[PDB]
């Protein structure tokens, strides 16, 4: 006997600012780090970016009518921080605040409880060429100036709330492998900005605190659990150094305000250690979250990797399946391909019951309430006559993660809510277009921006379907 | 880059009071249920029983002295409960205390750190009599008034103790497999009776606080840390329910007075949860040890196991290699033989990585100081003319383990001590006396207590190196 999804258990779906909206320099919009990258030649795949996007700034409305017709529950999306604050610190840009006020009415309006999203790796170039933006503690500063804006703007109608989405990633892939900006390869940087992104993620929790008592506020983790590749006892240990350097690293401060040991030690040994200053402890370790965040689409296997081993690997950004590469930490753990699942066009895992084993090992080691703020399979969709896209493996995907996450609360795990990745197609940062995530199709690919008409696919109607009967018909 | 052992690491050997001692009903002593149960018919090995033991109460002396040539910084005892209390909970055995304290003061007369168990699994038959031992609450006072006494008698010259050796042992084989005292077969009762011992656990800590304040204590509990067989996904499952049901079940409480949720969920679902009175949870949160004392011999690797699988499996007893079959709990993971490492004799796993893999677990899910309270190997052992034990396979099982831990201190545990199983052979409860762990070989057999005489092993030498070298030389 399962349990059943509790009550207002919310179904909810998600986006983010750069890949929906467009509309990157209308109405008071500064500059972000992410408008200046994409323009960069090389950086994203065909040279797409989100000048345009799929247009959602101008036809929210229709979005919002396809989730009331859908019957979300939920609407997870992030504020454009340079929409807000054009300059990252001056003067409040308040058309930009109308917008996101106009799209929380629409969702309200419809009975969708919208969850907000603090920072979804967007912060304005200003800031960056101001002082180096993540690698700055004035940031902390700045962005909690940012976050009180929306928070005494906004609490009054947005109960949940989620700080920084996937620090782990924008913080590795902007400054450790050189894919996100700022584009820099420098563990030492990296650290040490991974380090004020903790401080800033924990300074405005604490805001939230007084700003927004009722409310419910947590960081989101891109969340991969490691496996070890077999029961060798160094394949083993190898898991056990995976899952503390990408996975502990962040969640353990995340809930306790504390790094692991054994990483850190390792870090120190290297001069790699982030700077501490006097309160940083303090600081990090009072203030609790209400939740943790998880983005989940995948495990990790991984295996014994000697010190002159694997460290950077291939990724997949042009959907040819079998071209990624096994990518390690020498002496510590390497990548290795998981016989036992199938993968995606873009070598990703496909994993449910990695997912129910993440959620398992957050409420075992944290004990707290786990709202999942994306799931999704990215993949090619067809548009065939008649309007019809049948995108059956997306639908067997989300059926598969759904139950799983059914058998995690049956387990005792206290999940809030499932966001869906992603409501309609969108930019992929790195994937271009092609690599769709809708429940709602864009008619736009790489080459051709076409008319951007929303077009519902067969999961629209499974997932209506799910909602409709709170997860009891999958 | 090895950090060394600290300048005051305790290298230990240990013993337990029934498999050493002897004198079971000399000076007063009552009977513990060990004596009654060893005397059954079909319990131990070739009916062996600790009536004699190796004579160690009468022998002491030589033994000790053995200790300071082979220069041990610490001895872990057990006191036998029923010489202090023949009859449980009444007048103290005034004797029972001197031979302790005779013990104790051989032991600080040759520079030697005394480490006292509280209770090494012999509690007395009166009270198993009285009232079922430790089924009853009653059991909570009665040790509590056992432990305040050997806390004011000894607390001046004792610093470092041992709470409950192995709960998870004495209370499963004694409650779930009937392999123990009182040889019950039933889970209710087996839950049950550990939660009383939980709490008798947390009364412990909280009157030393009381008695001696400057003293170090903690649990001993017997690790097997878990691998999954390979990458399946059901397989890590199985391991995540493996280590949280084995091994969390246990040390959760310990660290944090709190049950995991999953195994909890799991026992409720079944009427198999312990019975939780008022005040329960307030008396395990409240009871925080100095360390987390470990009990490491092997790992354990698993896989899924569906609802009619394995149960319970096959022991080695005899010796005889390859005659352990599967054991498991159906529905949530089975055992299986781990291809990448040997065995003993009594099938036993050899894995000195999983001890790292052990001692990092415990550092990183609960931040506390381990004493490693037992780690050693059960092998024949040939006399050979002119008394003469060649264990060079013990010397190299040791050998590694120790290895293991400096990689694990240098990782950042905390690791305060490393107490070999034994300083001289001993009864082992359900494999007689031919399976030896001794540094110092002790002269009898299954069949004859000879002339119990004492022989320094090869590894005796060994670790006089070890501990002249502070493990520098190994
Ligand atoms: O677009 P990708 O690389 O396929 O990832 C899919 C998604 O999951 C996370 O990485 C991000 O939070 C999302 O913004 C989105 O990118
Ligand atoms: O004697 P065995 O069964 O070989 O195990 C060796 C040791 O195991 C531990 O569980 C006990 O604390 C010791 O008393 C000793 O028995």
């Amino acid at each position: 006997h399962l349990k059943p999804f509790p009550p207002e258990f919310l179904w909810g779906a998600a986006s983010a600012a750069y890949q929906v909206e467009g509309a990157w320099n209308e109405d008071g919009k500064g500059l972000s780090v992410w408008d200046v990258f994409a323009k960069q030649p090389g950086r994203t795949f065909k040279g797409t970016n989100g000048d345009v996007a799929v247009d959602h700034y101008h036809r929210y409305q229709e979005d919002v009518a396809l989730m009331a017709e859908m019957g979300l529950k939920a609407y997870r999306f992030s504020v454009s921080w340079s929409r807000v604050f054009p300059d990252g610190n001056g003067a409040v840009n308040e058309k930009g605040l109308d917008f996101y006020d106009r799209l929380i009415e629409e969702l309200r309006n419809h009975g969708i409880e919208p969850i907000v999203t603090l920072y979804h790796w967007d912060v304005p170039q200003a800031l960056m060429d101001a002082y180096g933006a993540w690698e700055s503690r004035r940031i902390i500063d700045d962005f909690d100036r940012y976050a009180v804006t929306l928070f005494q703007r906004f609490g009054d109608r947005v109960k949940y709330w989620v700080t920084l989405n996937e620090q782990n990633i924008f913080i590795s892939f902007g400054y450790r492998l050189g894919l996100h900006p700022p584009g820099v390869k420098d563990m030492k940087r990296m650290y040490e900005a991974n380090h004020i992104a903790n401080l800033a993620n924990a300074k405005v929790i604490q805001s939230f605190r007084h700003y927004v008592p009722d409310g419910k506020i947590g960081p989101s983790f891109a969340y991969s659990p490691m496996y070890p590749y077999d029961s060798r006892p160094e394949n083993v240990l190898a898991f056990e150094n995976a899952e503390e350097f990408q996975n502990h690293w962040w969640m353990d401060v995340y809930a306790w305000g504390m790094y692991p040991q054994a990483a850190w030690n390792y870090l120190e040994s290297q001069g790699l250690e982030p700077t501490v200053a006097p309160g940083d402890w303090e600081l990090l370790q009072a203030a609790k979250p209400d939740f943790m965040g998880v983005n989940y689409y995948q495990t990790t296997t991984v295996e014994h990797n000697p010190p002159d081993g694997v460290g950077e690997g291939v990724m997949n950004t042009t959907g040819k399946k079998g071209t990624s590469t096994s990518s390690g930490i020498p002496g510590l753990f390497k990548t290795v391909r998981n016989p036992h699942v199938d993968t995606t066009n873009w070598d990703w895992a496909i994993d449910p019951v990695g997912l129910r084993i993440g959620l398992r090992r957050i409420a075992n080691r944290y004990q707290l309430p786990i709202l999942i703020t994306e799931n999704g399979l990215g993949e090619f969709d067809t548009l065939e006559p008649g309007d019809i896209v049948n995108d059956d493996y997306r639908i067997d995907y989300l059926r598969r993660h759904v139950q799983e996450i059914q058998r995690a609360i049956t387990d005792g795990v206290d999940v809030l809510g499932y966001c869906a990745w992603s409501f309609t197609d969108l930019l992929s940062w790195l994937n271009g277009y092609q690599k769709r995530y809708g429940f709602v199709y864009v008619n736009r690919d790489d080459e051709s921006e076409k008319d951007l008409r929303r077009i519902k696919k067969k999961s629209f109607y499974w997932y209506q379907r799910v909602i409709e009967t709170n997860g009891a018909e999958l």
